[PDB]
């Protein structure tokens, strides 16, 4: 079956961890334990083709490493989140985007804008602006929860479905 390498990226604290767990596991986790790298995999059926999902958990809280550009160089397509309660971790996006662009080489590189706890009520990011700066990248924006579990499968496959498009 096809192979897709898949990072999720974002700022400390936005639910990249969470999101990717409750994918594979089908759990939420409550506990904030911070990621340096962790690596998973699923097998799953998306638009009829079976595929074998790698995916790459990363860490927010990261200065410059070396080890931290191969990995994102050798990475197909990426997540990039935000949640929707925190204002700095939705300007940073662009950071990341940037960051990506650089290693990859490219304009042109798979990515998906996804807003994180939208079941929380202390929203301060709106769908509105959300959309429009996935419109400037002309990438797709999902909105999230890793708690009530909202988007999550969404948010992989269609990224995935970008990969597909892109080669
Ligand atoms: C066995 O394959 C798996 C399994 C789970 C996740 C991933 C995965 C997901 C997203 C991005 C990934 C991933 O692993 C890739 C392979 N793993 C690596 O650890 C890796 C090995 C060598 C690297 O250098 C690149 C070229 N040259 C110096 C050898 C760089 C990385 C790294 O990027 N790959
Ligand atoms: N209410 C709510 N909480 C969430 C959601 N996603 C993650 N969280 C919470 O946010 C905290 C951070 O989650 P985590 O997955 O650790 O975020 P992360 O981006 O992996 N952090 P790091 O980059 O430091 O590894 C956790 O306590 C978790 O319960 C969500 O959709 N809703
Ligand atoms: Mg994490």
């Amino acid at each position: 079956m096809t192979e897709y390498k898949l990072v999720v990226v974002g700022a400390g604290g936005v639910g990249k961890s969470a999101l990717t767990i409750q994918l594979i596991q089908n759990h939420f986790v409550d506990e904030y334990d911070p990621t340096i790298e962790d690596s998973y995999r699923k097998q799953v059926v998306i638009d009829g083709e079976t595929c074998l999902l790698d995916i790459l958990d990363t860490a927010g809280h990261e200065e410059y490493s070396a080890m931290r550009d191969q990995y994102m160089r050798t990475g197909e397509g990426f997540l990039c989140v935000f949640a929707i309660n925190n204002t700095k971790s939705f300007e940073d996006i662009h950071h990341y985007r940037e960051q990506i662009k650089r290693v990859k080489d490219s304009e042109d590189v798979p990515m998906v804008l996804v807003g994180n706890k939208c079941d929380l009520p202390s929203r301060t990011v709106d769908t509105k602006q959300a959309q429009d700066l996935a419109r400037s990248y002309g990438i797709p924006f999902i909105e999230t929860s890793a708690k009530t579990r909202q988007g999550v499968d969404d948010a992989f496959y269609t990224l995935v479905r970008e990969i597909r498009k892109h080669k």
